[PDB]
């Protein structure tokens, strides 16, 4: 389990270690080093989800390492209050980026080893903090010179805790 302490509120995530052991190990290995401490929610899109953990509050690109393969063939799905990993550029380039699904979005799921079909691996789910997820996407929006489709109000993960 992972707890995020954000400046908009506390959020709790349950990891799928039985469904995504390699994906979860790499996530926890970063949280264990504190690599998600002082990281931002760097995307918000109307009628779609929020992405986070990929940058610092100065739009500084972090030292992302150890790209993971896409474990989406575990048969898990993307709905309201679930988490999956984001890629760098290729489908097996998921280093250290994730998102929280604020809507039901079937098109992110697995089909059957067909490149136009299968999306991204659900490594985890939200357990608590849905009201904070709805705050982070609901406060206000306005795009910047370095990153577009961002909240205009500041959303940071101030600290992180791994729970068992």
């Amino acid at each position: 389990m992972v707890t995020f302490h954000t400046n908009h509120g506390d959020i709790v995530i349950k990891t799928f270690d039985d469904k995504a052991p390699e994906t979860v190990k790499n996530f926890l290995d970063y949280c264990r080093e504190g690599f998600y401490n002082n990281t931002i929610f760097h995307r918000v899109i109307n009628g779609f989800m929020i992405q986070g953990g990929g940058f610092e509050p100065g739009m500084k690109q972090k030292a992302t390492k150890e790209p993971i393969k896409n474990e989406a063939n575990n048969g898990l799905k993307n709905t309201r209050g679930t988490l999956a990993m984001a890629r760098t550029q290729a489908p097996h380039s998921a280093t250290a980026q994730f998102f929280i699904n604020v809507v039901d979005n079937d098109f992110l799921n697995f089909s059957g080893e067909s490149l136009q079909g299968w999306g991204y691996c659900v490594f985890a789910e939200v357990v608590d903090g849905m009201d904070v997820v709805d705050k982070i996407k609901g406060v206000a929006t306005g795009r910047s010179g370095m990153h577009q489709d961002v909240p205009k109000e500041d959303v940071i993960i101030e600290s992180v805790t791994v729970s068992e």
